[PDB]
């Protein structure tokens, strides 16, 4: 019942290839990640994971691993979170959305650059296509900026959108105003995935042109009575967090501050969860509002801390590495919804 952790670095990019970067990370075997001493290559740092994944790692196998096993979670009534976390730069969008649109005729078994929401909206549409059931499914796709909150697939600025602590889940929240559309097709998860990318929040950034300015929740809601009349409600939260930075005025930094705040209370919910603090401060952050019920709460949660391999980056590394590494302890209690009926 754990938090499942996993951990994904990126190939050194060129800009760090032409300055030769010293390469100071490692994968070893399938679940080890380690750091090596810059004078004489030996060992300083060994953490060990779910999975770990190297720089020649394959859209197609961290899909594979972390997330195609929560689908039949879904489909059973479960509550199923996965968040990308790490510095700017490591491949959180890359991993999570990735950059090419799905073919409408794809599988989220093929080797392309495509990353988890298209495959994992494939795999579930393929699942229900063979399920004698009736079901629905609802997208929403939500932003938290600079602390204020977005609908993505709202074409107006023209609805409010509120949270609030929630019902008889007692851990959980309530978003008023948020649009879950209904959809009956791939072609139209992806129709909508597509516009909400284009609503994003980004910057054009030296080796992280389209880096995120926001942290993204893409959430599919699948309501699925069999044939008491039995109703499971499953709830997959795909969320893409906007990267730490090592830290002149402006919206720029602003959004830096921001970020790495909501980050900072992120770590402090993770250290009191693992820690056993009698306070978790959920309620320090819209973010970590959001994610409480994924974190210590009635969810399966699995977490993808993205790293660079640079020695530059190297207390950024340790930092993700070691709140990944602790979190790892964090024990969700996760229960099927299935509302009788
Ligand atoms: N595994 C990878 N293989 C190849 N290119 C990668 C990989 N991961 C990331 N990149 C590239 O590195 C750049 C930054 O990746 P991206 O996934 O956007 O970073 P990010 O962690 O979301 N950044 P940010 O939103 O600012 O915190 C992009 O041009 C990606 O294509
Ligand atoms: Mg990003």
């Amino acid at each position: 019942q754990n938090i499942q952790v996993y951990v994904r670095v990126r190939p050194l990019n060129s800009r760090e290839r032409c300055i030769r970067s010293a390469e100071v990370v490692d994968v070893v075997g399938p679940r080890e990640v380690v750091t090596r001493h810059t004078l004489d290559s030996k060992l300083t740092k060994k953490f060990t994971f779910d999975r770990s994944f190297g720089p020649e790692s394959k859209q197609c196998d961290v899909y594979s691993v972390v997330v195609s096993p929560l689908i039949e979670e879904v489909l059973n009534g479960y509550n199923c979170t996965v968040f990308a976390y790490g510095q700017t730069g490591t491949g959180k969008t890359h991993t999570m959305v990735g950059n090419e649109t799905a073919e409408l005729k794809s599988s989220w078994e093929d080797d392309s650059d495509i990353g988890i929401i298209p495959r994992a909206l494939s795999h579930l549409f393929d699942e229900l296509r063979m399920m004698e059931v009736e079901y629905t499914m609802r997208i929403s796709y939500l932003e938290l900026y600079n602390e204020e909150l977005c609908d993505l697939l709202s074409t107006d600025d023209t609805t409010k959108i509120r949270i609030f602590d929630d019902s008889t889940k007692k851990g959980s929240v309530i978003i008023q105003g948020l649009e879950e559309i209904p959809v009956h097709s791939k072609d139209d998860v992806y129709k909508l995935l597509e516009k909400g990318k284009e609503r994003r929040k980004t910057a054009t950034t030296l080796m992280n042109a389209q880096s995120s300015r926001s942290h993204t929740v893409f959430s599919i809601v699948v309501h699925i009575r069999e044939n008491e009349d039995m109703l499971k409600i499953g709830k997959l939260n795909l969320v893409d967090l906007a990267g730490s930075e090592n830290v002149e005025k402006g919206i720029r930094v602003r959004e830096t501050v921001n970020i790495n705040q909501s980050l900072l209370t992120l770590g402090r919910v993770i250290t009191a969860l693992v820690d056993r603090a009698p306070h978790v401060p959920y309620r320090e952050s819209k973010l970590t509002r959001l994610l409480q019920e994924s974190l210590g709460g009635r969810t399966k949660t699995s977490i993808i801390a993205t790293i660079s391999p640079g020695h530059k980056d190297i207390e950024e590394t340790l930092s993700t590495l070691e709140y990944a590494h602790r979190a790892k302890n964090i024990q969700n209690k996760p229960e099927v919804n299935q509302k009788l009926t």
